[PDB]
């Protein structure tokens, strides 16, 4: 019949929350802008210091663990077990003892997933639309964008979204917000080291943050994805090194490509049993319900790679890879500082954060791409307080980092 | 206490934990009471047979190769590798109109259903086939799309009841209109594969009502009957109303694999014209980090000629297991459904609660099954038995069932 030759029919309205979003997500838009630039300039040899997708080859001890788990699928049955789609016990024990020995977290509070971004979306589903949110500003834009999608916010106001408390971190406050003036919210999202500024909060700063959350009765979602890169002994690698954090904080961590590991999609969350909603219900029970209902369990291939990373040879190879990326960050930082720019980060994180005052950061991004054929990311893509800066990733080969430096000195030196 | 955030009200609407973890817990408790019992699971379906080696090979080579390549960078795409999207579009939708840019590769269908529910939000009304795998009801409840539980099901859900007397297809002339309709074919747990005429009626009903149809084709690889479409897009006009979810994960029979896809046609538009594909792409790029390239290499190998030959042999094996189970029960006088187009059977145990039949089978036969009431209100009165297991264990389960019930 004619019906099948015709459009249309559908009476469901678009979710109002998606209409609030202003632009597509930052990293896909940067990849699209890079592709458009290569279409305009087919001969350009583009170096990406943008999204961070050009991670170096994975440590062989980890790759080999994953390969052997994959090949082993041909000679075993499917696994069966109550303990658990929460993640293999051996991996959750290795994560608990490697990262949370001093910090007191148990294996049964660790939940292994396929990535931190996926877990942030699932946390937001767990919170639902009612809670109010505060976000460190600038920050990786998953926190704001998932808050908007879940309906936790008002409309965009031309600078940020109404209803989000942006906790501004900048050079003048040493990248830590003024909590004596910060508004109370239900949820606080905080990252250390922060992406994009590279700032790793000090022990005294995190003690302030935990005491702020506790006084306000807020849940703190703490992103420690880049904590492997912290060098300063005064900057904790987990929020659980702070007394009282177990009653307010959920931590998210990543061993994925985002954190520097080629080919990996793996993270975890920590939800302490001590963390309880206002009427006493444990957050851990609801998180477990989300993880068993909305998720299918991280693959046993990737969990084999995570467990290998935590064995002696895996830690040795991982540490060498972290040291290589940090040396790339220092090469980029020194290049910019010798040219007279103000540069932040690169000491505790594998990227740097460069001031370009007086021009919108999206225009700077376009100018660097035009003049140097280098992709960076614009600071305004990380929220209102990101305007005036650009981030450059250290995830790349040493030859590409060195060619980028040559190109930057030629254009800007 | 020191936290003032209230629990999400929608989590208080859930009455019990999720079905599959509870079956696993029951199995473990039974084993602890009976440490010498040799328990055969025909329950969750976790005991899938070893993965076809051509797939495992591709995954191992992709993993090993991580040690000698840089991270991938590319516009085409955080939706999944182009070669795999093209292979899915050609293999599964070559006569059904779908393009590679309508395919979104993920790490599994249950994660996609939760992300779909996020995209829809709390305002839409939901109809769910009943019985069905409980992710559709439970995610609807978590997202705030429903009222409270009422003793049988949740208020605010239109249950579309499929049973033996209606040939496992609801009476659409009497079904209330909703915004979203979740339907699966073959259905888990009944095994029913909707016919071409039935799916034409479903697509017509969705189009007349202006509803979005979310169609789960996870088990369509197991369909034998040529009258039963393997994708909703075989029905003219389905591109204007339907999203399809599919799985190549352990759920669909593939040991070790966490891989699925969704189809969101470019044609599918909300009431005021906005494309659903654009919001789904926003979700998949914001709320997800892209399926591993190890598992996508497995997916691509499964669709090459040797992969398909080995996958087809695996499907044929599980279907033989399902026929062995089905024959056993029918010879004992039970009414049995499924097994012909799905790798599980659905057996009538009228007059006793299915959770009591679950307990009885586990105590008398040391066999795990799943109770039909775990799949919604119209699942009561039945038990599902999975065909995902070794031939030795299937044969031993049949021996035990004959001793107990024959």
């Amino acid at each position: 019949q004619a019906v099948a030759q015709r459009a249309g029919t559908i009476d469901v309205q678009r979710n109002e929350n998606f209409g609030k979003l202003r632009a597509g997500y930052l990293f896909p838009e940067i990849a699209r802008r890079r592709k458009a630039h290569q279409e305009k300039n087919p001969d350009a040899k583009i170096i990406s210091l943008g999204i961070g997708d050009t991670t170096e080859p994975l440590p062989k001890y980890i790759a080999d663990a994953m390969a052997k788990a994959a090949a082993g699928l041909a000679t075993r049955e499917g696994y069966s077990g109550y303990g658990a789609e929460q993640g293999q016990g051996a991996l959750r024990e290795a994560v608990a003892s490697t990262f949370y020995g001093h910090a007191g977290r148990a294996a049964d509070e660790i939940f292994i997933s396929d990535g931190s971004k996926c877990d942030i979306a699932r946390i937001q589903m767990m919170f639902g639309s009612k809670p109010t949110v505060a976000v460190q500003d600038p920050s990786y834009p998953v926190y704001v964008d998932t808050s908007v999608m879940m309906g936790m916010t008002g409309d965009h106001n031309g600078t940020g979204f109404d209803g989000i408390e942006y906790m501004v971190c900048n050079p003048d406050n040493h990248f830590f917000p003024d909590l004596s003036k910060a508004k109370r919210t239900d949820i606080i999202f905080f990252c250390s080291p922060n992406n994009p500024t590279g700032a790793a909060a000090t022990r005294a700063q995190l003690t302030e943050l935990v005491n702020f959350a506790r006084k306000n009765g807020s849940i703190l979602v703490y992103d420690a994805a880049y904590a492997l890169y912290i060098s300063n002994p005064d900057c904790p690698k987990t929020i659980y090194e702070i007394p009282g954090a177990d009653e307010v904080a959920i931590e998210t961590c990543s061993f994925s490509k985002y954190a520097g590991f080629t080919g990996v999609r793996l993270g975890w969350t920590v939800v302490p049993k001590a963390l309880k909603y206002a009427n006493g219900e444990p957050v851990h029970a609801d998180w477990n319900r989300v993880m068993t209902t909305c998720f299918n369990g991280a693959s046993n291939i990737v969990q084999a790679g995570g467990l290998a990373c935590l064995q002696p040879e895996g830690l040795k190879e991982m540490n060498a890879m972290i040291k290589f990326y940090k040396e790339n960050a220092q090469i980029l930082k020194t290049t910019f500082t010798e040219m007279g720019f103000s540069v932040y980060g690169g000491d505790d994180a594998p990227y740097i954060w460069v001031g370009f005052p007086g021009k919108p950061s999206w225009d700077v991004f376009a100018e660097i791409l035009e003049r140097c054929n280098i992709v960076t990311t614009p600071g305004s893509g990380y929220g209102p307080a990101g305007e005036g800066f650009v981030r450059a990733s250290a995830f790349g080969s040493r030859e590409n980092i060195l060619e980028a430096v040559r190109r930057f000195k030629e254009a800007y030196g």
